[PDB]
């Protein structure tokens, strides 16, 4: 509908599969190459189905802090035979708040789905589960089952993927372009 929305379809066009393991299916981002993310939860294997194709994994990293905190983001490489466009430039630097963010979503359940969030605090710390997890965004939605691995942009940025919820709020983990050197 506005500037907001053309840049969260872009991304969602060019830079998302849908990702499937035992957990369930995820939106999942493609930052390069054959790099994406999917949160930590998805318990990512040997094996994974991207857009229904059994495909291999390369290598699976779930990252954690310098203090070893969950930050709930897993890099995978994939044995694919395409690469994504390169996003890297549009992954900010630093740990930040937003105005005026977008949650965007594809999956079978909710294709083409996209949600004005509205601001987003750098909230930092969160019990996400049970597990103690940083570099934890927060948006005032009320976010349901099946957004886990939704991307969270701004005009001109990608600041996160969508990792949970308390039926109030939305929490995303932080992408920050170091992770993608
Ligand atoms: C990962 C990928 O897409 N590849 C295609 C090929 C055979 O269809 C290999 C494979 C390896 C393991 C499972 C499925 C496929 C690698």
């Amino acid at each position: 509908m506005g500037p907001g929305f053309d840049f969260a379809q872009a991304i969602m066009k060019k830079n998302t599969v849908i990702a499937r393991t035992e957990k369930g299916e995820f939106t999942m981002l493609g930052v390069y190459d054959r790099v994406a993310v999917i949160p930590t939860h998805a318990s990512v294997g040997e094996i994974i189905y991207i857009n229904d194709v059994e495909t291999r994994v390369l290598d699976a990293c779930a990252l954690r802090d310098l203090t070893d905190t969950n930050l709930e983001i897993t890099i995978v490489k994939l044995d694919r035979n395409q690469k994504f466009r390169d996003i890297r430039h549009f992954l900010p630097r630093c740990e930040d708040d937003y105005n005026d963010a977008v949650l965007s979503v594809h999956t079978s359940k909710f294709p083409n789905m996209y949600i004005p969030v509205g601001q987003v605090t750098n909230y930092g710390f969160l019990n996400l589960g049970g597990t103690p997890t940083h570099r934890i965004l927060m948006y005032n939605f009320p976010t349901r089952a099946g957004q886990c691995g939704g991307v969270v942009t701004t005009t001109g940025k990608v600041i996160g993927i969508h990792v949970g919820g308390n039926g109030a709020q939305g929490f995303a983990a932080m992408l920050l372009h170091s992770y993608f050197t």
